[PDB]
């Protein structure tokens, strides 16, 4: 192999600018980093800076340098939809058709029908919420009825809320299952369907850690699914085990916050494996960019930034660190939903002795997974082309 070991991180959501085609999903004008730029009078990124970042474009206080530490361009998404799952399942070499959708208005009357027919069980709520704003209004009545507790959020999720001394958790777990397959049918495309079982009293009622999620699997065999089956190591952190639903996955390290997150792809630096360790840092999508929040997300995005030199001063000569996102989310863009724009990609290996260049702009994320195959000599997947010999 070129490269023993190869540590890629999605700073999740992380955009660089509206795509060519984000008129179609109404995202004419957003500009995930460069409006954070903005909003912060200049980002402190000197880090990514000297990866090259401001040599993809120049943003607020993000300027080109002379000789950028690793490769850089950025990436342009094939696939049909914006949402997580699409990003990642195209950046380890698949391309998906059909989008997962959001809910914002709640779901339609149909599969709650189903739903309700299937299970015997009545429906109530229907709308987005925090876990704790629906069990305030309605958890007294779940208590009282019996009835299902159904709600979403700003991501692709269904989620199903039950008092645990009311209907007994074996029942809820089933009750998912039963809307996971429902949800199967492209009108009705939720990425996770989310059991959220919940104990107390009217007024103090606490979701447990009981919770299930019920993911979808790649529509197709990954980058990852091969490396597993080539026994090489595949350390998923964070959500990423999530997002495949454990496929091609080896090891996986849950975090619970993007510094947790560093912290994590410290310990794998510290590991003796051969094959990829793949970090999502989740917070800037969960915590800023859904929630319009450029302040926080600006601050999220420098205190990514400083734990960096100590990930340059680990990679050895055969590593390999690769840095993206796998769509926008820009703060400052109406409504809640993701953004249609380019991830940023830069490549870097202390073997790179005269520093990087920059890459033809990627036309698939599969290129990722390309990249990823051939280094490790799996099967190369159907989309993508691999930059592995630019590097
Ligand atoms: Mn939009
Ligand atoms: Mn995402
Ligand atoms: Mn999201």
């Amino acid at each position: 192999n070129k490269y023993k070991r190869i540590f890629l991180v999605v700073m999740d959501s992380v955009g660089i600018g509206e795509a060519p085609d984000a008129e179609q999903f109404g995202d004419l004008g957003s500009d995930t980093i460069g409006h954070i730029a903005e909003h912060m009078n200049g980002l402190q990124m000197p880090n990514m800076v000297k990866l090259g970042l401001g040599n993809i474009r120049e943003m607020k206080g993000i300027s080109k340098v002379e000789k950028p530490l690793g490769y850089y361009t950025k990436m342009q998404e094939k696939s049909t939809g914006k949402d997580t799952m699409t990003g990642h399942w195209e950046i380890m070499g698949l391309y998906i058709d059909t989008p997962f959708q959001v809910f914002p208005e709640g779901f339609p009357k149909e599969l709650l029908d189903e739903l309700e027919e299937k299970t015997g069980r009545k429906i109530i709520g229907n709308k987005p919420a925090s876990g704790t704003e629906i069990l305030d209004e309605l958890g007294q009545e779940q208590m009282e009825t019996g009835s299902l507790i159904v709600y979403t959020g700003a991501d692709s999720v269904l989620q199903i809320a039950a008092h645990e001394e009311v209907v007994p958790l074996d029942e809820l777990y089933k009750i998912c299952k039963i809307a996971r397959e429902l949800t199967l049918d492209e009108k009705y495309m939720v990425g996770r369907v989310i059991a959220r079982p919940f104990v107390g009293e009217p007024g103090n009622f606490t979701r447990t850690p009981n919770r299930h999620d019920y993911a979808l699997k790649p529509f197709g065999r990954t980058v990852m699914n091969e490396l597993k089956d080539s026994d090489y190591d595949v350390i998923a952190i964070g959500k990423i085990s999530d997002i495949y639903d454990g496929e091609g996955v080896t090891e996986s390290l849950r975090t619970k916050s993007n510094m947790d997150g560093m912290d994590k792809l410290v310990d794998t630096l510290n590991m003796d494996f051969t094959g990829l360790s793949f970090l999502n840092l989740v917070d800037f999508d969960a915590l800023f960019g859904h929630r319009r929040d450029p302040q926080g997300y600006g601050e999220a995005l420098q205190e990514y930034d400083a734990r960096l030199p100590e990930v340059f001063a680990k990679l050895k000569e055969d590593d390999l660190l690769l840095i993206t996102a796998d769509h926008g989310n820009d703060p400052i863009h109406p409504g809640t939903d993701h953004t249609r724009e380019y991830v940023p990609l830069l490549a870097y290996s202390p073997s790179m002795k005269e520093g990087g260049q920059e890459l033809p702009l990627r036309q698939t994320f599969a290129d990722i997974g390309a990249t990823v195959a051939e280094n490790f000599g799996v099967k190369m997947p159907e989309y993508g082309t691999s930059f592995l010999n630019e590097l």
